[PDB]
């Protein structure tokens, strides 16, 4: 079970944690990846999750893309969680640094509703360029299932908690 989380709402929890370390500890049913449409897990959360799988996530992902083509921005796919979780839900939030529509963040979070409980990062935060305070707001207002948010940066975590309405 998830430990050390602050309860934000009936179904949203938050912790200052490295999602890779959190996944290795909990081995949740679902870990969310901050994916891109190509499932190229180069940096940010995706790079870190993939490195923890010894690149097995990238090998599986390349086969998935070869068969299915790219995901949509706002879309997702379920792949193996490897050594981190039963499943990995690769969710594509809009990348503001790629000029993608921030309105797609709600669609991205809707993917979480297909899973009863998830360990997740804030979508479109970090290297995706969106405001993490906005991402948390969209998360709380969109996700109805039980979501355990791992925020790597302590300073951002404190800012998110202290500014949470």
């Amino acid at each position: 079970s998830f430990s050390g989380y602050l309860k934000l709402t009936d179904n949203v929890y938050i912790k200052n944690a490295d999602i890779v370390e959190e996944a290795k500890k909990v081995k949740p049913t679902v870990v969310v990846n901050a994916a891109n449409v190509y499932l190229k897990h180069g940096g940010g959360v995706a790079g870190a999750l993939n490195k923890a799988t010894n690149n097995a996530m990238q090998v599986e992902s390349d086969d998935y893309i070869a068969t299915n083509g790219p995901l949509k921005v706002g879309g997702s796919c379920v792949l193996s969680g490897h050594n981190l979780a039963k499943h990995c839900l690769h969710v594509v939030g809009p990348n503001v640094n790629k000029g993608e529509d921030i309105q797609l963040l709600k669609s991205a979070y809707e993917n979480f509703n297909q899973h009863e409980v998830l360990l997740a990062p804030l979508l479109s935060a970090g290297i995706f360029g969106a405001d993490p305070i906005h991402s948390l707001r969209v998360c709380v207002d969109t996700v109805r299932t039980n979501v355990y948010l791992a925020v790597f940066d302590k300073n951002l975590y404190d800012k998110l908690v202290s500014s949470f309405l």
